[PDB]
């Protein structure tokens, strides 16, 4: 049983879905253009409601949290990694661990960075805390909407419209190309030997958005931090391989 609602936070009504009674508090993060009733389905419905009180947030301008409309600023990941734990404090929660998704497992190590007492533990898969060539490469790829397969694209096109939906795909593409200009094409190499609790990082090694190079990195720079590869997971790899990823998940919490 899923609840669904907005809490007002730093001048937005952000969108979340909760569930469970556990004592432990989880927020799932979602991927670019994400939100929680779009990536995180089989965990909202199959963590441990008993041992976890599972939380799964719209990041501003995603999901429902509309309007405000989403826009990229260079810092747009460290502003949507402040709403995620005001977001969190707003609903009372003392301490959280941290589920996060693609650009969601970005937030989720900034998040930690910055605030270590708040984080408990985190999974993270599909990060990347800088971009390169072959980043860049890959996100022209995935530009227009239309070039995607009809599945990937039916539920977004239906959440958010055809229009919204494409144009923020291309303005996604645009906000995270702009990392590669700044030192290092950095987003977050220098906060990750700031992250201070355990941290576990799943990877599909045929993850075709994701090149494994950046899981390996961030592995190497999260002191104490745990890698796992899957061998047949993809990007979505909570999606395709929800039970398997979730023992995974629920295993490393407790
Ligand atoms: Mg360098
Ligand atoms: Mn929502």
């Amino acid at each position: 049983s899923v609840t669904s609602a907005k809490v007002a936070v730093n001048g937005v009504q952000l969108h979340y879905q909760q569930t469970g009674e556990g004592d432990h508090a989880v927020l799932l993060l979602p991927g670019m253009l994400g939100s929680g009733e779009t990536d995180f389905g089989p965990q909202l419905k199959n963590l441990n409601k008993k041992l976890f009180t599972v939380v799964a947030w719209d990041p501003r301008g995603y999901g429902h949290s509309r309007p405000p409309d989403r826009d990229f600023p260079a810092d747009f990941f460290e502003r949507d990694a402040k709403d995620a734990v005001d977001l969190m404090k707003a609903l009372k929660f003392k301490k959280v661990s941290l589920l996060g998704w693609s650009n969601g497992g970005i937030t989720a190590l900034i998040a930690a960075a910055k605030y270590p007492s708040y984080i408990h533990k985190m999974v993270i898969w599909g990060a990347n805390a800088y971009v390169t060539d072959e980043d860049s490469m890959i996100y022209e790829g995935i530009r227009d909407v239309s070039k995607w397969s009809e599945r990937t694209r039916k539920p977004l096109e239906a959440l958010y419209g055809y229009d919204y939906f494409a144009r923020t795909c291309e303005k996604w593409v645009d906000g995270i190309r702009q990392f590669k200009h700044l030192p290092d094409g950095n987003i977050c190499r220098h906060l990750l030997p700031r992250v201070q609790c355990p941290a576990l990082i799943v990877h599909g090694e045929k993850d075709p958005l994701v090149p494994r190079f950046h899981a390996d990195f961030i592995h190497k720079h999260v002191k104490g931090s745990r890698l796992h590869l899957m061998p047949e997971g993809k990007h979505n790899l909570h999606l395709r391989f929800a039970d398997e990823f979730n023992k995974l998940a629920e295993d490393f919490l407790q």
